[PDB]
């Protein structure tokens, strides 16, 4: 149990971790009391949790959280990067808030913006072999992000940094491991100089508001106690974080599955339809986020495994995706098949609300990529950076 999950957290095997997620699902849910640690795998299974009325988000019913806490030498720096309480009828609120934001029909009115942001992204490209990670992939969702939340493009690079310190801050090394990550204390400062940035900007906000939407929380707060600062820096945070780190693989895992899959890429380039198929046979066979977390609020049965009060869950979604008892031929990219009602989004009352939005930009990003270069090929193998949440490739190189 320990030695297979200590090989899914090898950075070596980043590349390619499904082999390692098969063998862990077909070996069953994992039960480890002595680390405060389930580790689940199967469809079923994640799906339960996810479902489970006992099963918590806040970081308070943490047994590990709580001994972290116990064991730290200096207080956290405020603000909710570090620590913010939310019961259910708080993220109730600001749920409500959010999603009519980012509603389909309210992020739709972006595909003009995002049409000509591919189109220009496209035309910059060059041959004989490009990184579509550094052309298309990452900087398209970024550019979104940062005019949906007013953020000026000068700061970008201490947004992108901040983002990536952030993003992988979400892997459960503590969970697994029994210590905390190397990249620790450049997190703890990442944290600190956003709260700081957005704490100036909803400030600046106040003054002089926008059309975007900080702008519009920030009204929302000054109208009543419906929402605070502190909640509109957390809200914020979420959202800039996904706009840097998510989208990004949607489109590069895509791409890669289409280059390594005879006839897809040029399927696409000569029918721009298939796009919303590809993406959600992405979304099943290589999705940008691999694994969640729930927490026992209290002790627990999913299916016959019970999990004590207290103990972390991890949900390998990416070995869910692949489970045999949902899907025929698991482990084949094909997005001609009859498709799945995947957990690439989540699920319940904590789904992705950016799900629309990630559509749309990949759902005109693809298409248009394959287009532009029908014979595109992939160049060599590509590079993935350490992250096993938010898992994603550096570099993708396609020769044009
Ligand atoms: C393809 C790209 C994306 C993927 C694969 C993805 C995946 C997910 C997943 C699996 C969850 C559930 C987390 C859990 O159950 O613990 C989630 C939540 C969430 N996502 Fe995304 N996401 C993507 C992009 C985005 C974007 C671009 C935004 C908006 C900027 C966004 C906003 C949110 C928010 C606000 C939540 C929290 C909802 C809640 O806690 O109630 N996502 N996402
Ligand atoms: Cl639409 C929406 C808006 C905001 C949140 C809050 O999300 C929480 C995490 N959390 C806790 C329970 N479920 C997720 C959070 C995000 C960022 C930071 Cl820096 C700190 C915290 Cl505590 C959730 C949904
Ligand atoms: Cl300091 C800080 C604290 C909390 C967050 C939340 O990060 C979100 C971003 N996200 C990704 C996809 N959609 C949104 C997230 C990360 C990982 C997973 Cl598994 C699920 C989610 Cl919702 C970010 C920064
Ligand atoms: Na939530």
């Amino acid at each position: 149990a320990q030695g297979l999950l200590l090989q899914l957290l090898d950075p070596a095997t980043r590349a390619d971790p499904y082999p390692i997620y098969d063998r862990i699902r077909r070996g069953g849910p994992l039960a480890l009391p002595e680390a405060n640690l389930a580790v689940f795998s199967s469809f079923s299974d994640c799906d339960d949790v996810l479902r489970h009325p006992s099963s918590c988000s806040d970081r308070t019913k943490s047994t590990i959280f709580q001994r972290q806490l116990a064991a730290e030498t200096q207080p956290r720096p405020q603000g909710p990067a570090s620590f913010l309480f939310l019961d259910p009828p708080d993220h109730t609120r600001l749920r409500g808030l959010v999603s009519k934001a980012f509603a389909p029909r309210v992020i739709k009115r972006l595909e003009p913006e995002i049409t000509a942001l591919v189109d220009q992204l496209l035309d910059a490209v060059d041959g004989p072999e490009f990184n579509l990670i550094d052309n298309l992939a990452y900087p398209l969702p970024v550019a979104v992000i940062c005019r949906l939340l007013g953020v000026p493009i000068e700061d970008e690079p201490k947004f992108s940094r901040a983002s990536a310190l952030l993003a992988a801050a979400l892997d459960p090394f503590l969970a697994l491991t029994g210590e905390t990550s190397d990249l620790f204390d450049e997190q703890m400062k990442a944290g600190m100089w956003l709260r700081d940035y957005l704490r100036a900007l909803i400030d600046e906000r106040r003054r002089t508001p926008g059309e975007d939407l900080m702008s519009g929380l920030v009204a929302v707060e000054e109208s009543g106690d419906q929402l605070t600062e502190d909640e509109i820096i957390a809200t914020c945070n979420l959202l800039l974080i996904a706009g840097h780190e998510t989208t990004v693989n949607l489109i590069a895992n895509a791409a890669l599955a289409m280059l390594r899959t005879p006839g897809q890429w040029a399927a696409l380039a000569a029918d721009g339809s298939r796009a919303s198929a590809v993406i959600e046979e992405t979304m099943r066979y290589d999705p940008p986020v691999q694994l969640v977390s729930r927490y026992a609020g209290d002790d627990l049965t999913i299916g016959t495994h019970t999990v004590p009060k207290g103990d972390t869950m991890l949900l390998l979604l990416a070995a869910a995706h692949r489970d045999p008892t949902i899907v025929g031929a698991p482990d084949r990219f094909d997005p001609d098949r009859a498709q799945i009602r995947h957990l690439g989004f989540g699920k319940g009352a904590h789904f992705c609300l950016g799900a629309p939005l990630a559509r749309l930009e990949a759902t005109v990003a693809l298409p248009a990529l394959a287009a532009r270069f029908p014979e595109a090929r992939l160049s060599g193998e590509p590079e993935y950076k350490r992250n096993l949440t938010l898992r994603g490739m550096s570099t993708l190189s396609i020769a044009v």
